[PDB]
């Protein structure tokens, strides 16, 4: 029975790995998640400069997952390429970049110095659309011609292969249309669904106010709450983007959850809100999980079940 | 206790109602709701035609909520307008009567009939913007043009003070754009947050297969997965339509989450799964469940509370 897979020109000893925004900040941070048994890691969203972010309480979690306004704090773009040129061990396991640049031209910028290393040491770029742009404007994959404007750009600007993290959609119709502006880019080879569930609310009975500060309370969902959701996203790009990975983010708190994203079509298997409330132990506990499922159904690789899910009639 | 309250120029005994769709299809299930402890119940959305709906199955349940898409299964508008005309007991508790017809001619034609009807027996409309996937084009409420146009014709076709039901929003932008359209309306007196948060995919593990037929296992979802998103859309909707009432619904299984629906702004509390999965005994349950923490809080009344979900720093 294995765990390994193959994909982007790498090797990956099992599909799990943090999702990005957890265990990824600081140097710390990495050095942890490159000890831990995790397949890969991904670095802290980065922007052009040093951001502190909002003010705290900017996270809380909670039995059923997670919420958060963190306002993309990191410790600069510098900071995560001097890691990856310098610091990271490839020998342990693949490194993902994410950047989130506040505009295209702040992306277009890092990708342009991103490139050299990428090409030398095999750091793999995701870029984050979830994210802003405008004040008073969705957030950019949510408008679909700047979703096409930042690929454009950013495919010029960098000129290898990259992925891209995207907020979750629930009209089909934003499937379709999504689906299309990626499929536009031979350069994007993996798409990772999804980020958080935007603008969710969680409110204290106790003390009946709510449990973040930034945004009156409003915050992204991760955990539990999400799975279906994640789901659906995972499988409905893994039917509509045949020619690019599609890579899961969402409720993973045990290997059955990550069975359920390999199945929708996930190739690799990222863990926000579990691994931040448990640590990076939970690596461990994955891979055991996800192996005792695969021997009592006498699955021996993941190919063998990936993107298998069945309909009904 | 007691929990008696007035809006809209009607009495309720107390703020909870079925949510559109749950048990209040048939003239059965209609006596039913009315039997129950209930203030209110709502009718199913209703085309103009009969609609057998999709193949089943089409709704499951699990611990932390459901899945549907039931099709928009219905006994037609004529039905429901002679539930409201002839059968409905308004001594019992008020009527609203739920339409979602597929076209902007269709909900016309409808509107049209029902008004004479709210009229003479004060029945209470709410409009469901949300409607069975078009290729090509998103849902009505997800496309701010159409839904500008489907407001103004049923609103000059109808001429009294109605309701609509939304789906959830994730992004601050499009709350400010929805609640924009909204205000333009002055006889959209309610507004309903949230309906099922849309195509959510769950897969049974053991069978590997996804557990509702149509869509290929694609379908709303309801429940505990969607508390916090519909407590945002609550509050979202009530910060930003200071003349209208807004109604909770989304993950309510105790009278704390409907104390919660209240604190973000909520005037009616609607209970869709959690009612599908106990039965219309919940309601007495509910309403014991919040006078129980009113009173330990020492509220007398939801005025003192509504809208007063309090913000850090
Ligand atoms: C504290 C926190 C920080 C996050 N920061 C980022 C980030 O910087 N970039 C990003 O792509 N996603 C970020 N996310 C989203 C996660 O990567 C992930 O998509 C989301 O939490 C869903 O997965 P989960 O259900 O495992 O938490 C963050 C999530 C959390 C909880
Ligand atoms: C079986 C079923 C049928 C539904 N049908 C309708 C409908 O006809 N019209 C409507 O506005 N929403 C409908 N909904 C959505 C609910 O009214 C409600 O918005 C949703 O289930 C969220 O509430 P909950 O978390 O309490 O389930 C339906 C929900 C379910 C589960
Ligand atoms: O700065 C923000 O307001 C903001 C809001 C939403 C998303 C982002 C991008 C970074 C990010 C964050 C964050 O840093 O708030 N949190 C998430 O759950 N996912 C993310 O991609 C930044
Ligand atoms: O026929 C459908 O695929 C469909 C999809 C979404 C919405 C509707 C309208 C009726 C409805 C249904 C439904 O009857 O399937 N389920 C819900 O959760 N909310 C609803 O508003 C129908």
């Amino acid at each position: 029975m294995c765990l390994k897979l193959n994909l982007l020109d790498h090797v990956f000893a099992n599909p799990f790995m943090n999702a990005a925004g957890v265990l990824c900040s600081t140097e710390e941070d990495l050095r942890c998640m490159t000890a831990s048994s995790s397949g890969a890691l991904v670095s802290k969203s980065c922007t052009s400069a040093p951001r502190d972010g909002n003010p705290e309480p900017r996270y809380m979690a909670f039995p059923l997952g997670s919420i958060n306004s963190m306002g993309l704090p990191n410790l600069g773009f510098d900071f995560y390429l001097k890691y990856a040129s310098d610091l990271h061990d490839y020998s342990k396991k693949p490194l993902f970049l994410s950047i989130s640049g506040l505009s295209v031209e702040e992306n277009v910028a890092m990708v342009r110095r991103l490139a050299p290393v990428a090409q030398e040491k095999g750091v793999l770029l995701e870029l984050n659309l979830s994210c802003p742009n405008v004040p008073g404007k969705p957030q950019v994959a949510y408008d679909f011609e700047a979703m096409r404007t930042y690929l454009q750009q950013v495919s010029l600007a960098y000129g290898l292969p990259f992925g891209v993290k995207m907020p979750p959609y629930f009209d089909i119709a934003h499937f379709d249309t999504a689906a299309a502006v990626l499929n536009e880019f031979p350069l994007v080879k993996f798409v990772t669904c999804v980020n958080s569930v935007g603008n969710g609310l969680v409110i204290d009975a106790e003390s009946e106010s709510v449990v973040i500060k930034p945004k009156q309370g409003f915050g992204g969902l991760g955990g539990k709450y999400i799975l279906p959701t994640a789901l659906a996203n995972v499988n409905a790009f893994y039917r509509r983007c045949p020619d690019k990975l599609v890579f899961g983010c969402g409720g993973v708190y045990s290997g059955e959850d990550a069975f359920l994203h390999i199945l929708a079509g996930a190739s690799m298997v990222q863990v926000g809100t579990a691994l931040q409330e448990e640590g990076p132990g939970i690596f461990t506990r994955l891979e055991d999980e996800l192996l005792e499922i695969m021997a009592r159904k006498g699955y021996r690789t993941l190919e063998e079940f990936r993107g298998r899910v069945k309909t009904i009639e």
